[PDB]
């Protein structure tokens, strides 16, 4: 894909070591032929996360904020500023293979897969999918037609829907991508997985 | 297969959710058809494990020790009168593919796998084969042919071999193998990790 920044949520899940190597240094390598800069929004562990990330040979900027307690989508508003027209917002959760990362980087919107061959279907966020958008999203939903990925490949056309948000106590990801009508991209039955 | 025991090497590890599901319960419920009786040889963790266990499904027994530095080896010794004939030998800190276990429950020896897809090959256990046998083994190979997955299906005489090192101060599985000079059995390309 054309080149891009990469915005990783992390605000330890990314050091976890998965298959002998971390959860973020797995998706950083991967996405790196595809990516300029990689912005790492991340806030208790930021520290930890920059001084595993120096002797590495990623071009990366650590974006810190102090509010844990407001959720992923505020940590995606953190990073308004550090990002312009499209960009790649991943989490340091998730494990991804090649085959997903190269199919999801070309993809738009929310990166959904409606065959997890992996992941446990009742623990996963569920997106209900009408006219090739986001309709209803949650870990809870009744009615669905897919599973969210980590994966996301947005414009700045979100921050607008995610600004009207920051009055909340808790500002959860799903919520923006709710109100934002996110397009919806497959990538079905790849390998990927969260770690909790 | 033909029913046997499954020995189970063990936040605890095995407590870990990947992909919505714990790495105990992924690799019990998708060993469960094979399986008479589950043996979970755990320590520091013991307790934790037996409190999740008890509301699943699943036949199983705690063997307790209190020596987790002296390694899996022993690990393995201590489950010596809770086995006859075949069992089955896995870690508690491996994820499996239900592709993988189908192939590996079929197998003798060591599983061992010449094409680790999702596993970074140089921080993996590498085993160099002769004559469909163990020859060497070890994470710091110069010469291997394939990689160690945390999977077995062992007899009775492995114990012969692991109390030939009861007097170190540590014992590792992969010098019982190595002694053992266990067959082989290759399950290739297949999805499994070990979680650190």
């Amino acid at each position: 894909i054309k080149l891009m920044k990469a915005v990783i949520l992390a605000a330890p899940k990314p050091l976890v070591r998965v298959g002998g190597c971390e959860i973020i240094l797995r998706t950083m390598k991967l996405l790196s032929p595809h990516v300029s800069e990689f912005i790492i929004v991340a806030s208790r562990y930021a520290d930890d996360i920059d001084a595993f990330l120096k002797d590495k040979g990623f071009n990366y900027k650590i974006v810190r904020h102090d509010r844990p307690e407001k959720g992923n989508g505020y940590s995606l508003l953190v990073a308004k500023n550090h990002v312009e027209d499209r960009f790649i917002l991943t989490m340091g959760d998730h494990v991804y293979s090649q085959q997903f990362i190269e199919k999801a980087v070309r993809g738009e919107g929310v990166i959904a897969d409606r065959e997890p061959r992996f992941v446990d279907i009742g623990e996963a966020t569920k997106i209900r999918v009408e006219d090739g958008r986001v309709a209803k999203i949650g870990k809870d939903l009744r009615e669905f037609d897919c599973v969210d990925t980590g994966f996301f490949v947005l414009d700045d056309s979100i921050f607008e829907h995610a600004e009207k948000l920051r009055d909340r106590e808790e500002i959860p990801l799903s919520e923006i991508v709710k109100l934002a009508r996110l397009p919806v991209t497959y990538v079905d039955g790849e390998l990927w997985m969260d770690v909790d």
